[PDB]
């Protein structure tokens, strides 16, 4: 045979077989001459031809007896050769830092990315992917990891190693456009390495910056000068090398001298995306490319076992997006909705933005509004919805940045919207829609000495990987939009223990001091025909202390929201049914907090009572509404905060009937904020065992996703400076145990919130005559959020006297409810 003789041209074996180059020609080659020889010097496994092999000079990696020493032996050497029992092999043993060899006293971190990998992937192909199915046994991992929209590949890799929305981190799109820099981004373009698209601050920096340096194998990004400055190592961007050679470098970066070695490594694999968009997500290309990344990550997991790293690293293996499946069938046309098209530039696709064509001269001028328009409720089937970007669900945090284009389109699961029929981008798989869906969902999978074994966590969002990895490292993050502690769960030992925010602005007290009012504020209840009568009603919002700590029991169960805002003057008006925190600058609420029963007739609630409005004794008249505001402005009416045809006594609805219970809506807004009261509410109630309520009005005029400064308020009723609210938000919140009710929860509890926009016109539903009972709760349902998007939008913090660890608390506050 071969062995140890390849290539000698002197060697003459059993019956003269030969062992050269020139052997394969005269045909007298030994058996074992190719698989020794030839085939050995092209793989990255060792095997019984190969164990104990004499080196030659063009090997990827060795099996020769002094490979170990050398520090280049194959990955699975020591199974292969050695006999001993692989990684995938071994049972689930616990990593720990006694797992650590001499020099490992901070585990590194590695952030493993397989672009495009499926949520539903590691779910029904598990025992097609042995390695990381292992992985999954093993290791901590999520449901599914939620991406940030657009779910494309550019915008969330960099979230992930920022914390930041897209919108803040400046890669909104793989394609994009900068009036301001008047320059194109794009992955074929050199601009995509130009550092003044890329803010923040992402992962390796971070770690940088602290002293710990980094290696990036192909992470977006990674090899641009972010700030001015690269990572330690990096690699320039080739898909062309194998996957197995990317692990190996890795491998041997692990291998440096601990002066010079790394402790935060990222790797990229274009799979499973690239044979998504070839065949689809269901199909053979998929699971063969599942095969080969699952091949690829045990290569890495057998070569850190070789190095007794298994137990000490900790690993995250997570992708940047789904993938869904396309019909070319399934196109709308921008053909099909203007005669011209000649005028506008589209990003088609998923996720697709049009903007003026002459760019930069028209990009200002150009009439998004008109676009939006033109292409709402044009046909009753239409798979595609337009919006201005700051009318889009706030959930996606997609608007405050000039690269976002105005006119934006968000497109039905498996729909796409081209220019024309001469697209044919079309009938393989791909991505960029609704993170929501499910076919959007990424996978998160995680393990090492800091994360808990064999635990199963609830499906997380993107934006939270930042803070945890720089927990892992034991540094600081930089500001982002993770909320730091809400992944501590996964933590065996939390390296930040997070805390309640403390009130900023403390309240203040309306005392109920004359029942009669100084001033009627041109508000009308004829109902009320003497003073004695009107004493009476009044009479009623004068509640004992204990009266007041029963309502507070009843309807504030988790404690009044906490006024994060400084410098705003706020008291809270007790009622028998509801409790609000009145703010005085605004005239109107913060918040009103109240909780619905389940009631045995689920019947609607008849109308509010319509001619009867009075002041609030309580508030004095320079903060309170007058009812003359409304008749003043044609443009908008008067809406209620607590809906007053809830009462549950026969005069209680006077409670509610007060200017501080006033909000000011648009005509068409009351009509769906009555229904849902009137309506849905009680369903909620029923279904849930009562629903605690909180709501409030919202003003973000500069969509930036904070709550504004009143100097930031563009629009206010009449000729006053009350303002108008841009949002209104509705936080339902009841007990996960249905067997409770809101109050008297000692578990869990459950959030449903909502931040509806407040718009003059119901145009986005498409209502076309139809009974609010078609479209009112489909409006809301598309309007949910996380309630710490309400939180953020408001300035107030809820749930602080809800007896529970904060970091639980902030895991209820990040929680996304799903349809
Ligand atoms: C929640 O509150 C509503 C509204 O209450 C009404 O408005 C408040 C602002 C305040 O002025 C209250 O004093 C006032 O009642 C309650 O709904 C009302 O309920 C009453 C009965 O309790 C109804 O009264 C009936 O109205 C009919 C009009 O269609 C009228 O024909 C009836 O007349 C007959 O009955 C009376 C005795 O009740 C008798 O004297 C007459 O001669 C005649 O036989 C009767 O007046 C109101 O219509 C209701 N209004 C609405 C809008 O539904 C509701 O009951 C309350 N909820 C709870 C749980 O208490
Ligand atoms: C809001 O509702 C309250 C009921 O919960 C009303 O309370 C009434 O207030 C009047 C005026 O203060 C009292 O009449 C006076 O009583 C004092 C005696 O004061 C002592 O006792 C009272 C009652 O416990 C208490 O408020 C004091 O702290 C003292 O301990 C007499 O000296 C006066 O001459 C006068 O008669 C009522 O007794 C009181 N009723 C009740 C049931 O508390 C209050 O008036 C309402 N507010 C408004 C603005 O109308
Ligand atoms: C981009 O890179 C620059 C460095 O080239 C970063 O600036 C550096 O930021 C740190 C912390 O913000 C500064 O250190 C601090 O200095 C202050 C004042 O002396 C002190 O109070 C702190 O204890 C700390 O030492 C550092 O001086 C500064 N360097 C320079 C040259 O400005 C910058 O933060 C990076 N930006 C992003 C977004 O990554
Ligand atoms: C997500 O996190 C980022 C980072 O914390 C938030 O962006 C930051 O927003 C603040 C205020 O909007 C910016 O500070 C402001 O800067 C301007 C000019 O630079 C200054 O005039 C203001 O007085 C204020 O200091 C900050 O620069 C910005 N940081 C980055 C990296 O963009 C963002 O708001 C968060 N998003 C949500 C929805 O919470
Ligand atoms: C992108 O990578 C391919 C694959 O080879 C990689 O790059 C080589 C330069 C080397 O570092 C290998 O270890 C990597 O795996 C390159 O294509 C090959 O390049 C080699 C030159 O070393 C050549 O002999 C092969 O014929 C090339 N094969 C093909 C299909 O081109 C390619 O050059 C790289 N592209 C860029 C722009 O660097
Ligand atoms: C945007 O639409 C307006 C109005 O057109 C109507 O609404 C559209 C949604 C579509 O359903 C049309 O069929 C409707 O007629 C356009 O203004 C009209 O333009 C046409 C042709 O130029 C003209 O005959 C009408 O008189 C115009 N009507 C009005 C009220 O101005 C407008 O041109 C469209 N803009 C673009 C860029 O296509
Ligand atoms: C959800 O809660 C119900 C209700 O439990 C009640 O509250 C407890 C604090 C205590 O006061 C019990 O007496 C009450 O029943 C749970 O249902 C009960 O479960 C226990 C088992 O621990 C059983 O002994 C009771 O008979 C059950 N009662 C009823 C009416 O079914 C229920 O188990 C909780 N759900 C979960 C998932 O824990
Ligand atoms: C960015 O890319 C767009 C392509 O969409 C370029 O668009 C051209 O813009 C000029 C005006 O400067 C027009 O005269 C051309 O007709 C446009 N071409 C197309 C195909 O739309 C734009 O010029 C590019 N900008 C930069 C700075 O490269
Ligand atoms: C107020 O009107 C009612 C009418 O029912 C009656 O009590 C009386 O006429 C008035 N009360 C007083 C105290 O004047
Ligand atoms: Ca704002
Ligand atoms: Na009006
Ligand atoms: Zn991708
Ligand atoms: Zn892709």
């Amino acid at each position: 045979s071969c062995r140890k003789k390849c290539f000698d041209a002197s060697f003459r074996g059993l019956e003269n077989c030969r062992c050269d180059v020139a052997c394969k020609d005269r045909g007298d080659c030994c058996w074992d001459f190719e698989d020794t020889c030839v085939e050995s010097t092209r793989i990255w496994m060792c095997n019984k031809f190969r164990c104990g092999e004499t080196r030659l000079e063009a090997s990827l990696c060795s099996c020769s007896d002094d490979c170990l020493q050398r520090k280049d032996c194959c990955a699975d050497y020591k199974s292969v050769c050695q006999g001993e029992t692989s990684w995938l092999e071994e049972n689930c043993d616990t990593a720990q830092q006694s797992q650590c060899p001499e020099g490992f006293d901070l585990p590194p971190v590695i952030l493993f990315s397989m672009d495009g990998f499926r949520a539903e992937y590691l779910y029904t192909w598990d025992t097609l992917m042995p390695n990381i199915n292992k992985l999954k046994t093993c290791g901590i991992h999520s449901k599914y990891m939620r991406a940030m929209y657009p779910t494309k590949t550019f915008p969330n890799h960099y979230t992930i190693v920022t914390g930041l929305y897209p919108e803040s981190h400046g890669i909104i799109d793989n394609n994009m456009y900068d009036v301001n820099l008047n320059k194109n981004f794009s992955l074929s373009s050199k601009e995509q390495n130009n550092p003044a698209w890329w803010h923040g601050q992402p992962m390796w920096l971070t770690a940088m910056y602290q002293g710990l340096k980094a290696a990036t194998y192909f992470w977006p990004g990674s090899e641009v000068a972010i700030n001015g400055s690269f990572p330690s190592i990096y690699m320039p961007y080739n898909g062309s090398v194998p996957f197995e050679e990317r692990i190996s470098t890795l491998l041997k970066w692990l291998d440096l001298p601990k002066a010079e070695r790394p402790r935060f490594y990222t790797m990229y694999f274009e799979e499973p995306d690239s044979s998504g968009h070839a065949g689809g997500p269901v199909s053979a290309r998929v699971i063969k490319a599942l095969q080969v990344v699952d091949h690829a990550f045990g290569m890495l997991m057998e070569g850190l076992k070789q190095r007794n790293l298994h137990n000490c690293v900790n690993i995250i293996l997570l992708a940047d997006h789904g993938m869904d499946q396309t019909y070319c069938n399934k196109m709308e046309y921008m053909t099909d909705y203007f005669p011209r098209i000649n005028f506008f530039y589209m990003y088609e696709g998923p996720a697709p933005r049009i903007r003026a064509h002459n760019i930069p001269h028209d990009f200002f001028s150009f009439n998004s509004e008109e676009i939006v328009r033109n292409l709402s409720c044009r046909k009753p089937d239409q798979h595609f919805k337009p919006y201005l970007t700051p009318d889009l669900p706030k959930r996606l945090h997609y608007a405050k940045n000039v690269r976002i284009d105005k006119v934006h389109l968000f497109v039905d699961q498996q729909w796409l919207a081209v220019r024309s029929k001469s697209n044919t981008n079309c009938g393989g798989g791909n991505h960029g829609y609704n993170n929501e869906f499910r076919s959007m969902e990424a996978i998160f999978l995680a393990h090492g000495p800091s994360f808990k074994e064999k635990t199963e966590v609830e499906p997380f969002e993107n934006i939270e990987v930042y803070n945890l990895m720089c927990d892992l490292l034991r540094i600081q993050p930089a500001p982002n939009n993770g909320t730091h502690g809400s992944l501590n769960h996964l933590l065996k030992v939390p390296f930040y223990e997070p805390s309640h925010a403390e009130e900023v602005s403390k309240f203040s007290v309306c005392g109920f001091a004359n029942p009669l009012p100084t001033e009627s504020l041109d508000c009308f209840c004829p109902h009320l025909q003497n003073s004695t009568q009107l004493e009476q009603v009044n009479q009623m919002l004068n509640l004992t202390q204990e009266e007041i700590t029963a309502t507070v029991k009843v309807n504030l169960p988790f404690g009044r929201p906490r006024v994060l805002q400084k410098n705003v003057d706020h008291c809270l008006l007790y009622h028998r049914e509801y409790v609000s925190g009145f703010g005085k600058a605004m005239r109107m609420p913060m918040w009103s907090s109240y909780t619905v029963p389940q009631l045995g007739d689920t019947s609607p609630l008849p109308p509010t009572v319509p001619d009867c409005l009075r002041a609030d004794v309580r508030v004095p008249p320079s903060e309170s509404q007058k009812c003359s505001f409304y008749l003043a402005d044609k443009n908008i009416t008067h809406g209620f905060l607590y809906p007053p045809a809830s009462n549950r006594t026969s005069d209680s609805q006077y409670d509610a009937l007060i200017t501080s219970n006033l909000v000011p809506m648009y005509e068409e807004f009351r009509k769906m904020w009555d229904y849902f009261h009137s309506v849905l509410l009680i369903k909620h109630a029923t279904e849930r065992n009562g629903v605690n309520v909180v709501s409030g009005p919202i003003f973000d005029y500069n969509y930036d996703g904070h709550f504004d400064a009143p100097d930031e308020i563009t629009k206010h009723l009449a000729n006053t400076d009350v303002p108008i609210p841009t949002h209104y938000f509705v936080v339902l919140t009841s007990c996960k145990n249905k067997s409770h009710t809101p109050e008297n929860c000692p578990g869990w509890l459950d959030v449903l919130p909502f931040i509806i926009p407040h718009r003059p016109t119901n145009v986005e539903s498409c209502p076309e005559g139809k009974p609010e009972a078609l479209w009112v709760e489909e409006r809301f349902t598309a309007h949910i959020a996380r309630v710490r998007d309400v939180e953020l939008l408001t300035g107030l913090d809820f749930y602080q006297d809800k007896v529970q660890p904060v970091s639980e608390i902030l895991q209820l506050k990040t929680y996304l409810p799903t349809f």
